[PDB]
DNA sequence: TAACAGTGGCCTTATTAAATGACTTCTCCATGATCTAC
């Protein structure tokens, strides 16, 4: 039918950050499609058609439900409280690099406590060359990326906004 | 008017090439929930 969200690298109004964002969405969608082969499994029957330089999203029912499902599945938190982006191959990456990525995101994007709720300071002692070194990182319980779906959709009609979002 | 215009041997031997301590101090935050006044 008609895609509800269409994104292209050839759009003339996009900057570098916009294109990097479409690339991240493309990687996340590839990983999700590997995780959820059937569109019925995905909330709202959300389905996508990915090309070399275009992203199109189709879904049924309320826009808020489908967007919330996609965003919640895209941005996750593991048991330890680290940022778990399903766009990246998290099983293949080790714990130290995951901690590095989480700390970088928390120090660059989530600079402000207004956009994350901090948990306890989790300490882990991983042995290295017959020596156990204690990594101490700030675990999280929520960050704005998880619940931006509310800002993407209208409060009452629960549909995609037709205006600009600040 | 001439024939010479120095023949030698050396051209530094030692020793030490830095010892200290300092390697910026402050401040200017951004953003949303809430208080509050109109």
């Amino acid at each position: 039918t008609q895609p509800k969200i269409s994104l292209s690298l050839h759009a003339a109004d996009t900057t570098i950050m916009h294109r990097v964002g479409m690339t991240g969405l493309y990687m996340t969608l590839k990983r999700l499609e590997k995780q959820y082969p059937l569109s019925r499994q995905r909330g709202g029957h959300i389905s996508w058609f990915l090309t070399a330089d275009t992203i199109e999203l189709f879904w049924e029912g309320s826009d808020f439900i489908a967007l919330s499902w996609l965003i919640n599945e895209s941005f996750q938190l593991d048991d330890t409280g680290l940022i778990h982006l399903v766009g990246l191959d998290n099983d293949r990456i080790d714990l130290r690099q995951k901690i590095h990525i989480h700390e970088g995101i928390c120090g660059v994007f989530l600079r402000l406590n207004k956009f994350y709720q901090a948990g306890e300071i989790i300490n882990t002692e991983l042995r290295f060359e017959e020596k156990q070194v204690e990594y101490q990182y700030k675990s999280l319980t929520w960050y704005a990326h998880q619940t931006f779906a509310e800002k993407l959709c209208e409060a009452d009609t629960q549909q995609l906004r037709h205006d600009y979002i600040q």
